[PDB]
């Protein structure tokens, strides 16, 4: 019912890293998105609330998460708004669905010993 932060860190963790490993999937997600360097000036006129793996990494880090439910929102975040910024045939829609494949995979043995 109630989970301490270390080891909430230490459940989740190694389905962050299996992002961080899909190369270059995760690439596009390893840092908040920068609209004037990309060259997408209307990203925030699109998307509310901004998240990448490296905001989840420093949540994660200074124990932000305290429970589960939590972190796979942040994550679950950072797909939706890639699935409703990018068009279905591009690189960054087609690289964040590799990730949530890759994430359903690693996130259900963990969900399940976890609760
Ligand atoms: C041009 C529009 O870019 C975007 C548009 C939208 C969104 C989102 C998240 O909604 C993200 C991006 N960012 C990328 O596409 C992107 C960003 C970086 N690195 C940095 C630091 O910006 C690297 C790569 N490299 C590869 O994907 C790659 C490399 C080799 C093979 O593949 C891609």
């Amino acid at each position: 019912k109630i989970f301490k932060p270390e080891e909430l860190r230490q459940a989740l963790m190694p389905t962050l890293e299996a992002l961080y490993r899909q190369d270059p999937e995760s690439l596009p997600f390893r840092q908040p998105v920068d609209p004037q360097l990309l060259g997408i000036p209307d990203y925030f006129d699109i998307v509310k609330n901004p998240m990448d793996l490296s905001t989840i990494k420093r949540k994660l880090d200074t124990g932000q998460y305290q429970e589960p439910w939590q972190y796979v929102d942040d994550v679950w975040l950072m797909f939706n708004n890639a699935w409703l910024y990018n068009r279905k045939t591009s690189r960054v829609y087609k690289f964040c669905s590799k990730l949530a494949e890759v994430f359903e995979q690693e996130i259900d043995p963990v969900m399940q010993s976890l609760g």
